[PDB]
């Protein structure tokens, strides 16, 4: 009777990183950081290395983070190779998921990407005038069983980093247990890879 939560983070790693896996730690819970390419380097190495660490899964989120729509095949198919060769070579680890920039998807992104594609539920954390409060809240309601939560690692999302333990506390207490994307896959027993999708839930619906 597990009820799984998969907690993710886009847009790292930013030294905002560094603040979300504090309080991963405090709370034992592993997330899921979809990164963008351009943002593995020396820099955010340290970063990347405690996420491996922490146990929590290093997915991809694009190497320049722009509108893939209006890119060639070519063009997406680098900023995979790109972005998971920075990831592996980095930190060493194999990037098993990709989110669209903006969950901005057209056929050319299908046709041309080969992992699986994630969505999940938005709680509007990319624009300051949605308060820690409305994240709480947002993120508190989107929960249920096998769902995706999607929230953002930018530089600077402090308000995130305030909302985050409350989300965490509150989700445990209504039974919740976070995992990875790929230990929510595997634990509910679906093959995430399944061309032409983009999923919210395990269930796939
Ligand atoms: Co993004």
């Amino acid at each position: 009777n597990e009820k799984l939560i998969a907690l993710t983070f886009d847009d790292g790693p930013s030294s905002t990183t560094s603040d979300v896996l504090d309080i991963l730690e405090r709370y034992g819970v592993k997330a899921t950081f979809f990164l963008i390419g351009q943002n593995v380097n020396s820099n955010t190495l340290s970063i990347m290395q405690r996420q491996v660490r922490m146990g929590c899964e290093l997915a991809s989120h694009s190497y320049t983070h722009q509108d893939m729509t209006n890119m060639s095949a070519q063009n997406i198919r680098n900023e995979m190779e790109w972005t998971s060769s920075a990831i592996k070579n980095s930190v060493g680890v194999d990037v098993k998921f990709f989110r669209p920039p903006y969950i901005a998807v057209n056929n050319t992104m299908y046709q041309n990407i080969d992992y699986p594609f994630i969505q999940g539920t938005l709680i509007n954390d990319s624009e300051n005038s949605t308060s820690v409060q409305q994240r709480v809240n947002n993120a508190l309601g989107a929960a249920k069983d096998g769902q995706i939560i999607l929230l953002h690692d930018f530089q600077g999302n402090s308000q995130t980093v305030q909302a985050l333990p409350q989300i965490i506390e509150g989700l445990k207490n209504q039974g919740y247990t976070f995992v990875t994307v790929s230990e929510l896959f595997e634990k509910k027993g679906v093959n995430p890879n399944v061309e032409y999708k983009i999923w919210s839930n395990a269930n796939g619906q």
